[PDB]
């Protein structure tokens, strides 16, 4: 996940562009031609202004960097669901661990649904509706009624309304005792479903492009001046502030290093759902999430130890 | 919506001013005042201070485009508001799937309402309330009682009204058999409400007036300098840094294309309702949020599948 | 609401102040103290540093229009009140009604009573109470109630607790049927209550007047440097970057519309109630929320159409 | 409030440091350690960079004016509380006032111990426990329940949990009729805790001390090459920019008037509690919620004027 | 916790560095050597560009300390439970209030099963699960039923669904004895379990590191050029601004106390959960949620003085 896998493309574009005007400049640039590219030094180099371009850089990345973070903050996640439908929805019984079970699968069915429609390290886990039958989120005959819905947009809700079906069908049948208890329900389905609505709606709408090449033409325009304007001419001639020639421009590679940097650390965030090394977890995620809400609604309702005393009970 | 179809206008524009300037210097502008223009392009370039007018750009168009995401998350979304109606409103009948659908008509006639009057690719869509009659948002009589108040301002909040005196009445009859029910749908109507509440406050209030004419200022403040201090004069009339004749100012369409093209990012964002490309498609989201509510409160009411097994039921 | 209609008061002090030195530079500045005045055109431009006062009025400006905006947000709309009363607060009888409309009456006048206090241009509307009271936001004998507590602060929130006492009071006779009900209209009233007090502390508490001082030396540090270091010398007497005479600053002028229009900014935003062209009409915002309140709870209760099909009630 | 009051302290301090080194550069520094002198004029106002530290202090300040703004949003204020301790804790009598005037001193209490630990001008009005019996916030007998404590923190959430053991045993004896209603007065108090609980925690986690001091050492550094670098050396002696003598170096203090007040700003808003001009009133603000508080749940308790009818109730 | 604890690992490294290439420059780079090292200090110090690499720094520590504060914000406290508690679950009896001690035993130990995995203060602590049953939070037979969890991820949430599966048995057996106040329990927990859930979250997902590594680039970059470019060569070889010879880099030390204590605010608030001096003391935090909710819940459940009169009861 570091600068130098995502760079070295660049860089040693960046080299094999620098020294090949660099050392043909001695031998293959003619001193009919050699007296043309001395013009130019001085001239790339005196509209090469760096500030402006780390400006524009330093508004874009951060725009960037606070969307990549909301993004992440609306990641679907079952949790504060797993509390409630083990609090609410009641019964030791066969059908009362099938309502829980069920009812948090739905909210889990609900993240995947989403999750591969924005997500490439998901899509390529659940292609097809079949590989969400195949894993377990959706039954051989949820998978009809899903499929027989006139819909030409996402699905992403159906679940969501599966899950309020469900939910006022347990509180008709006394499985959710109360009546506060049945809207805390429906409480938290529409925080986890809002949760759900706006990943789909950072996937639908992204940072605008105009602003996206905005950036790329000021690092791709400093990158024409700085491969011009800072080339390492003759010492011999006496010009203003060029009698060396180090033959190696190792400070402007530090000025790639660091520049179009910058600009890759807004590529890789752009879409971070992807394959990338710094990407959201979502497989990790999907399998966490799955697991740990079918072992609090169904292994751990009304599995308490005895109600004994604290060490600090008279202390 | 690249920057290439909005900025080609200036373009062709800024060609024209350049070489005009340029090729007319060699020879209409003759040697008593071919003098007097060389006391310029070192004149015009001494005050072309390009880090403020960067600078005055980087905190506008931030101030636009958390405006621009702003105005996008408050966008009617009746998706919140289908779940609790079919979780809530209840009945197979004839009259208990009529409040269904006309609960979430009244949502969705709501946000018809208020898009109209904020998007002009909507109010070309619905011009007139016989267009939003015809398309099936309002009925025929819902008219008659629109059209009957006395009331000078926008009437967007006539249907979260009409919302109001229905789900009461649904309460009265025992359809809202709960009485946290009832709460959970008032409450989730005023979220609703207050999203059409915003999207009408953006549109009222804007961004200033004068901030939008001082960055306008700034830019072609700039472009006056780069005009005329970045002009080719003649090499053989031995100035500070001018011996060179390009003969086609290359680097400075670079700044052209960049500083311009910084403020046709907060152009094309400062009423993003418009008909633009990188527009909401605000067309889209009615028909979206009318067809999936009609199907998800409707054709979706406690039709479940059996409650069957999960494949990880002892594993 | 331009630039133009501000900065003209100091637009023609900018011109009286510079030729003025610059017409009297040629003559009356004698030989003696013309050798003493060009000492200061390389003095007064070299310290003219136009990066920090433009960086110290970008943070301070975007301080400002995140709270012109902030106190926009806040303030007083009965909106999301107006849904509530005609939902829960029933009755078609005479007694009911009375209720519906003093309720929103009340919510109305606590939206007066700090509009006054903050609002210059409503103050000039309502300079006493017995403007309020014949406005009819206030009745004869509520100004006798009010006017006989011994308070010396700021009463604006005395209809926010006759706003209790009345709903309690209709929660007694059965007019909020629920009990939710009753939540909800004393949760939605201290929204309400804390938009009023949002905006009693936008005013209490201000951007801070040390911060006002500093940008505003800072630019009028800079047009007293801008002022002498930027003076038109005479062209015979060879100096550095200096052998022209404009006789016109006509660069010069573009760095005090843009410097000094981004502070006009800062001027007008720091008290947005005012009499400006950009103000929020609070004058419109009053008789709107008066209007639409008792208009929505009066004559729009419980009269809906008769629920009739959709268009696509089978399509 | 103003600058004048803050700067003059190092105001003084500048003048008795720049020109004791530039009258005493004339005559106290000889000739051999005149020319070691001029070495340093050239030199300081080399690295004299004015960019990164009108930078570094642009991010501290509006990350001060953010956390000073945050500071006074979380101020404790009973307003909120005071309508629902109206609306719902009933009772004519002696005890049903009686729960209404303690339940509001509770809270009133409650933002009296912590901005007596948080503000320096609270402290001085009560410096002991004693003093906020002698006001009035707490009786003789509360304060032998407070001291008998086994706590060694702070004790502001003691007159919280006070509450809840009065509004629940008001809900017990019926003056709470409802059940929402005494749910609305817990819910109305965690935020008004919450409220207590930030204002411990702004003053528990500042501001980075490191943070704090490094751009403490960017003006103290730059106050040292503006010493030295910006000298007023002997015009005759033939130097680059320098042959003018003003002998009072009038543009540098309004440097240090802009800078060094740009950074006074962050200097009294670090901890704005205490007894400058700027600060937040909170003696006005202790004594306003205590008396409006007493004033709207006891003398305005089910006190309304007669239900007549409105100006407009048929116009 | 100030700036020279953490900056003179790299001061005495930059003193070791700079005058080991300055002391042994005069005597070790012979004259044929000197020669070659003259070119370097006017062209290190060209390419030394202090304005991006003070930018790329402003904006990356204010995510860093906007992250820190948000992660201070998100810290598990229990004061907003411990009302509710002993609000809603009664009982005077041994089994009511061993109730009270357990739900917030609950809340504490799940604020320390998230701790001892993001901070090392608490996890050197707590090593492993046998002290955090030595310590009192975890009983004995709950670190059974703890251990026989069937998951591989974290188990921070399992006390918070023994929270839900307590809070449901006190409802069940009448010591809840309202339906309001048990909605309540589960509101004010999904808000206590989402404070945790964020800590989780931002150990999870940190500052990006490429992000991390641009700016350690720059500042590193600089130190290259600041260490060769600013060399104090011989003053009798007459070089442009260079015929001084302070023999000690006296201002070059406090760009290196700024530039690089300015990355050192955002190295230590990077992981501030650490052993560092401006930490959270959370080893603070977690003895006293402890010990004030067991003070709270139950010492200080029903027990409160007389419901006696004012001071201000008739004044
Ligand atoms: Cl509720």
């Amino acid at each position: 996940g570091s600068i130098y896998k995502l760079l070295w493309r660049e860089l040693l574009c960046f080299l094999g562009l620098f020294m090949a005007l660099s050392a043909a400049y001695r031998f293959v640039l003619t001193e009919e031609q050699k007296r043309y590219f001395e013009k130019l030094v001085l001239y790339c180099d005196r509209y090469a202004s760096l500030i402006p371009v780390s400006f524009v850089l330093g508004f874009y990345v951060t725009l960037v960097v606070h969307r990549w973070w909301n993004q992440y903050l609306s990641m679907p996640l079952t949790d504060a669901l797993m509390c409630v439908v083990v609090g609410t929805v009641h019964g030791h019984d066969e059908r009362g661990r099938l309502y829980r079970r069920t009812l948090m699968r739905y909210a889990g069915l609900s993240g995947v649904l989403i999750l591969r429609s924005v997500s490439t390290a998901v899509f390529k886990r659940f292609p097809t509706i079949d590989h969400v039958v195949e894993a377990g989120f959706m039954t051989r005959e949820e998978r009809k009624k899903f499929e027989n819905l006139n819909s030409s947009y996402n699905k992403y809700w159906v679940p969501c309304v599966w899950f309020c079906n469900l939910a006022a069908q347990a509180r008709r049948e006394g499985r959710i005792r109360d009546n506060g208890a049945f809207k805390l329900l429906l409480e938290e389905l529409n925080v986890f479903r809002s949760k759900c609505g706006m990943l789909f709606h950072y996937d639908w709408i992204s940072v605008p492009l105009v602003y996206t090449q905005v950036v790329t033409i000021a690092v791709y325009s400093y990158f024409l001046a700085c491969l011009i304007g800072r080339q390492f001419l003759d010492p011999a001639q006496g010009y203003k502030d060029h009698d060396l020639d180090l033959c190696v421009p190792i400070f402007t590679l530090l000025q790639f290093f660091f520049y179009a940097g910058w600009l890759k650390v807004a590529e890789q965030l752009i879409n971070p759902f992807g394959e990338d090394d710094d990407d959201f977890e979502t497989n990790f995620l999907i399998d966490r999430c799955f697991q740990v809400s079918m072992l609090a609604v169904d292994e751990m309702y009304d599995d308490l130890a005895m109600l004994e005393k604290d060490l600090y009970w008279d202390a």
